[PDB]
């Protein structure tokens, strides 16, 4: 466990991408290499995937002299990361002791220290699935339509044919369809190789879009019967990815 | 019986439905081809309602045959909250035995929602022999409620020739509002004789609640009679609350 | 009659009282034809609290009769929470034991709020031996006191001749806020020799509470020796708590 600097311009930004991602987690191991950092966790009930991809790239500073990998407690370190303002920097970095430094530079130096706990990692792969249906869209379109389904139904129904992307969600007698072609505002991009169709709970969509924010692009793949991948960038170098398992 | 009805401004007409059942419950609308009318009192029947919105605020107004539909007012209104204010909110009925909802946006949103049948009563509105007339924005209204709750449970209204005044008295605290032609709160005032009612906070404040900050809202009420208040929709729907004095 | 005052902007005065009355819950204020004041005690006789208003903030300031009234500051808070930015406040005493308050805008509105019998105790603002200055901004203050508040209850203040630290540790984890002359947040620092106290984060949560993001405070401790947070109230005012410190 060497030494390292990791400076990032725009700490909100960054609080709010380490809270979606904690949304479903609690304990995550950070990977953290000369390429970037890259964190890849499930959620308790191993029905949710989380991947976050954060390149070199997007940092101002990025001194790492040895690839190590740190374990955080993600609701401690969203408590802190909350702290940031808009217009600060984030510092995170680490010297000999096993706890993590996070420094705001701003109108003040605000540096707190928090401790670096151990987690056991699961050999985790992010497998190449045959997805059938590729859709791009607003985040304003997606979380609208977790909010109105839950007002119906526990799960959501995605339908894509070749002109239109739709989610229906069918209650005790009340029923609530999201429609999108390629004339709406919402819909960006919509690649379907066969007519699909698949089922996921409202529950867990709700999380995962909670922290997104109604003007990002959102990419969705998924097949019959098949896991949902849902993305979107970060500083247009990041990656933020969660596959979530159907309902069956 | 089909009918399709367009309006623009999605957030609008949730906010209307939203001030309508604060009180009621359940209503049946009458949908005519002037225009689209709903008349309901609330549980303790205390206030009687009246939601008048003629053709000519919607874009789109096709009715093949008047009807009326009964609607699940909380329901409804969770529904309704669902539209952005430059969404176009389209209510639609096919022959079938439900409402389709549609919100056209970035999206199409479309909810179902079933209809259900109502107790319809002896519900007219007379003319009563009102003899005060006050016009005075919005909040000026919510404000006088808003304070008058932190004193009593009943507000008193009272109308001279040049004062508007609303009182409540507690056990030793009290709040007075008064208004004359000279503050920029009142819009018009006209008395025939001196005025004196009081009436229930808790109706007035749910009254108003859904009521905008620079609406203009009459008021017209008499000595131990009910208090009639109306705002206007867009100049041309109307929303009217009868409401029953106190002892 | 006894008084009138009359401050315009209702909503600043409210913010004002509301900043003063998470501490404190009765008060005694001495009305002279100088201004205004009032010095009280929070109930664990730890924060000494202290503010004067003098007459050149109001813009209309008669004072027939010099004297004292008690103040029930929950109840009086809960009025003035009532007044708009665009109110002017008025505060009438006539010859009964209630103090009218008025909210002039859209309309007159009035409150009548009892007064009350307070049990005025002694209270000397007296001057101590301060080693360190400092001048902030809010922002900078109400965060180090958040941030503060996730790891500890206390919070040691750590002035050197060059540098303020504001320092909280626990059992595991730790926040160090540091100022240099250098940082926007910091205006003034006068430091006579390296100082360095404590306080509990609770009285000092409270104090910020009602403090704007970009207000200037000002501070002055001394080893072991209480604290000394002044802010201003239209320049003219002052607002002054006084803490005991942590051991």
């Amino acid at each position: 466990h060497m030494p390292f600097e990791i400076v990032f311009d725009g700490a909100k930004e960054f609080a709010d991408l380490i809270a979606t991602a904690s949304n479903l987690i609690d304990e995550a191991a950070f990977k953290i290499t000369e390429e970037g950092v890259s964190m890849r966790a499930m959620d308790p009930s191993r029905v949710v995937l989380i991947d976050l991809n954060l390149p070199e790239s997007i940092f101002s500073k990025y001194e790492v002299e040895e690839p190590e990998t740190i374990g955080i407690n993600m609701d401690h370190f969203k408590k802190i990361l909350k702290r940031g303002k808009s217009k600060d920097t984030l510092i995170l970095r680490k010297g000999d002791e096993n706890f993590l430094e996070i420094t705001f530079e701003g109108t003040a130096k605000r540096t707190f220290r928090l401790p670096l706990i151990d987690v056991e990692e699961l050999e985790l792969e992010l497998p190449e699935l045959p997805f059938t249906a590729k859709v791009v869209l607003l985040g304003e379109v997606l979380k609208e339509a977790i909010k109105d389904a839950s007002l119906v139904s526990d799960s959501l129904k995605f339908i894509a044919k070749e002109d239109e992307f739709t989610m229906k969600a069918e209650g005790e007698t009340n029923e609530v369809e999201i429609k999108l072609t390629l004339e709406d505002e919402g819909l960006l991009d919509l690649e379907v190789e066969e007519e699909t169709r698949s089922a996921y709970g409202i529950s867990y969509l709700a999380d995962m879009v909670k922290g997104i924010g109604k003007a990002d692009e959102v990419t969705l793949r998924f097949g019959t019967e098949m896991p949902l991948q849902m993305d979107y960038f970060i500083r247009d170098e990041g990656k933020l990815t969660f596959l979530l398992a159907p309902r069956v």
